[PDB]
């Protein structure tokens, strides 16, 4: 029933650890899920739709975790960046394949865009509240500062996870981001 | 002869303004450059090699311009020094948006493009780190993060942020605000004690 959908998703994430989406066939996903190819087509219209569902789940998991946190200043930001570091860090294969699919899937590009706008708006609201209580100085427009900081974390977190040359080592990427966020949000 | 190569490059950059590489054929590039298809193949093995060459020229132009800046005293306050350096990339890539966009896309599918980008990123990060170290050495910047790791995150920020702005991504910093936004983050993060 639903456990069949879940088996297809788990198979896909498992195979994506090994190869790109280009080198995984519906036949591949059907076999690992223990179903036939036409049964697979009952649950998903394409291998692309499988990835989109995985990414949606990972992105919603980071988002929910950030809402949970939301509901010292350096430590507050570190805890928030850490939600993304851990969530996407725990699903590296999906992260890497989802980021690649942005260039070829409008639904993936729109999903990413929607959540980026949400995370940027949350970041700017917190900066504004810090400015309101007199802990942060009124320097750049908060939304513009939030946008560049979130774009930084996207590129840098994901370069690290994929082992890009160049990238910050994964064991140093959290301290690196937190320094840049704290000095740029609080720095006069 | 060489003017044929340059006409093929100019044709490709022009067509990239309106359509992606996938919607440009070799026939299109030959037609715009005033040559036949087999003549095109004399100059380039593929439409991919044309783009790789365009990107190589753009990336080398930014790089030569950063070298020119670096070799001057250029005496200026610290914020102004970083602004002038970020401005080289803002102007150079900003002047070739279609090539920048297509070349960033082609990183996914071309090992030669991926390796080109990677080579210059490492060079620009190393120059940034060396400048941060010299600043630390003279006592203008505090010793906070490892200079190379700070340099890496800052350059990766500029790559994603400049290129999101150029492409009009949602979300992105408006192109008229992006220079000021980057310079603020570089200055506070390089000089900020906290
Ligand atoms: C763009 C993704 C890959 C990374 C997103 C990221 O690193 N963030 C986005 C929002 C963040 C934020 N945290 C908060 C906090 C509120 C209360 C504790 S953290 N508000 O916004 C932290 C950094
Ligand atoms: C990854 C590309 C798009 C980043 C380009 C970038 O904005 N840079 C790279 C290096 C830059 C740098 N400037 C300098 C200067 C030396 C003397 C005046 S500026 N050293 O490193 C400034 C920012």
């Amino acid at each position: 029933g639903d456990d069949r959908e879940l088996a297809i998703l788990a198979t896909a994430e498992n195979l994506l650890e090994d190869r790109p989406l280009a080198d995984i066939s519906v036949d591949d996903l059907a076999k690992g899920a223990g179903i036939s190819r036409p049964t697979f087509y009952f649950y998903f219209p394409s291998k692309e739709a499988v990835l989109l569902t995985l990414l949606d789940r990972v992105v919603n998991q980071a988002d929910m975790a950030l809402q949970t946190l939301a509901e010292d200043r350096e430590n507050m930001w570190r805890t928030g960046i850490n939600v993304f570091f851990e969530t996407f860090g725990s699903h590296k294969a999906v992260t890497r394949a989802g980021q690649a699919a942005r260039a070829t899937s409008v639904e993936v590009a729109e999903l990413w865009s929607t959540f980026m706008q949400k995370w940027i708006a949350y970041t700017a609201a917190v900066i504004d509240a810090e400015r309101d209580r007199g802990a942060a100085p009124r320097t750049l427009p908060a939304h513009e500062l939030a946008t560049a900081l979130n774009l930084m974390n996207e590129r840098t977190l994901f370069a690290s996870f994929a082992g890009e040359q160049p990238s910050v080592p994964e064991a140093r990427v959290l301290d690196t981001l937190v320094h840049i966020w704290v000095t740029s949000i609080y720095g006069e």
